[PDB]
């Protein structure tokens, strides 16, 4: 089987599908990995909680999280006919709203370290705001492309990094519904 199929890492196994640290020791600022039901609702069940604490002072408080796409480590993934990375990020409205400064984010392939995107200066009134098991959320979508040239074999890395931006939030970050794609950006 050689297939241009969508990679839908959407936790819907209750499992993390691979993610932890991309590296040894670069979680950091993340201080746990876990697949959670805090989420759960129809359709989707669970989502992967990030559990961050940001110190005010430091203005790149950076942490690394990573899959293998394929789940092999040191794998390669044929990215041929995939154009474009999906993800969705909750973060309690509440409790964010309340924090100083704000987080960045970067998605990357790691080989090579080939950003596909990038945002800064999230604050609760960044997205949009939904409601899910009596709570709002701040919602982060967004869609980013593969250029061309990354359209072939490479390591199957893919990096979330996240960044506080002299924050003080301390709670979960929730990942969900991560595509490798074959559509567009
Ligand atoms: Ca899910």
């Amino acid at each position: 089987e050689s297939s241009v199929n969508p990679v839908v890492l959407d936790f819907e196994d209750g499992t993390v599908m691979s993610f932890g640290e991309a590296w040894g020791d670069s979680l950091k600022c993340i201080k746990k990995v876990s697949v959670s039901q805090d989420l759960q609702r129809p359709g989707n069940k669970y989502a992967l909680r990030l559990d961050v604490e940001f110190n005010p002072n430091n203005g790149w408080d950076q942490g690394d999280l990573g899959t293998w796409i394929g789940g092999v480590v040191e794998g390669q993934f044929d990215f041929t006919g995939y154009k474009s990375v999906e993800f969705e990020m909750f973060i309690p409205y509440d409790e964010f709203s309340k924090s100083q400064g704000g987080f960045a984010y970067k998605v990357v392939i790691n080989d090579g370290w080939k950003e596909l995107g990038s945002e800064f200066n999230i604050t609760a009134n960044a997205g949009k705001k939904v409601k899910i098991n009596g709570k709002d959320y701040t919602v982060i979508h967004k869609a980013f492309a593969i250029p061309e040239d990354f359209r072939t074999k490479k390591r199957a890395q893919l990096v979330f990094q996240f960044a506080g931006q002299n924050s003080n939030y301390k709670g979960p970050i929730y990942l969900d519904n991560v595509r490798i794609r074959p559509e567009d950006a």
